[PDB]
């Protein structure tokens, strides 16, 4: 149960984290433009922190699976959202870069 806590907190924190992207960005369009470059280069640096962290609670499900399979599986199909959800974001990351 814990576990589930910690990602759904996990997932949250995804949200929250893309959220911050999209306030990063309004300050008049003139700068607008430098706003978008320099979110970019924080984008990097962040992901760097964002890799582990998702990383850690993958690592975490392993274990419980060893510990137990029988029902962490389904957190595992939710698991896979995180994932997707992160997928998406390094996407658009490799876009604004280029």
């Amino acid at each position: 149960h814990q576990f589930f806590r910690d990602m759904d907190d996990e997932e949250s924190w995804i949200k929250e984290k893309k959220l911050l992207v999209s306030s990063e960005d309004y300050g008049r369009d003139l700068t607008g433009v430098q706003n978008l470059r320099k979110k970019h280069k924080r984008l990097e640096a962040e992901l760097a922190a964002h890799e582990p962290a998702i990383q850690g609670v993958l690592d975490t499900g392993k274990k419980l699976s060893d510990d137990n399979t029988i029902g962490k599986e389904e957190i595992q199909q939710r698991l896979a959202q995180f994932v997707d959800h992160w997928k998406e974001l390094k996407q658009l990351a490799a876009a604004r870069g280029q």
